[PDB]
């Protein structure tokens, strides 16, 4: 499974150990991601999930659920450029743009 | 370099593509880690912060840094069991044990 989340977080399945390969990627290759593969989205931010689904073209909600990843999953992660302190939520999609952000594509073995 | 963080986060250096090696380890593990290798606290939160220090008898200080990490560094990952949402600061050390954490090591090459 493809797994969107809004950190570069490996919530990773306890009793096994992995490897994981990682690269940047961009907004369109991750719209090749996601209109190509099944996905389920971990998102946790709704100005994220809006400035996502907007930029993607595609259904991105806000899905606040725990995910455990295994084997053979990958998450597509959106991760702010600034790092922010813990307890401060951005309101805006235009705040997001300013800071800036990557997204990154994890692949989990 | 060695860095602490509170997150199961990888805030990798754009430019490359990485394979991350990850594993579970214990607090015996992460002692030994932080008492033998040189290391960087990029920790966000007091209260965890607190609880690693307590529990590896070391000084883990908070340090709201933005770190990149990149070829050869490894982080030591202080991950809750469970997810919050976004906003919401845990507030004792306490509340912390009862939802539960693993500690994870990523080495990143």
């Amino acid at each position: 499974m493809l797994y969107i989340l809004n950190s570069a977080i490996l919530p990773l399945k306890p009793g096994e150990e992995y490897t994981v390969k990682a690269k940047e990627i961009t907004i369109q290759e991750a719209k090749e991601l996601v209109t190509k593969e099944q996905f389920t989205s971990a998102i946790g931010h709704q100005a994220t999930a809006e400035l996502l689904s907007s930029i993607l073209g595609v259904n991105v909600p806000m899905n606040r659920v725990q995910i455990k990843v295994t084997h053979g999953d990958r998450i597509l992660a959106f991760m702010l450029k600034q790092r922010l302190p813990e307890g401060v939520v951005v309101k805006t999609t235009e705040e997001l743009e300013k800071i800036g952000y990557e997204l990154w594509l994890f692949e989990i073995q």
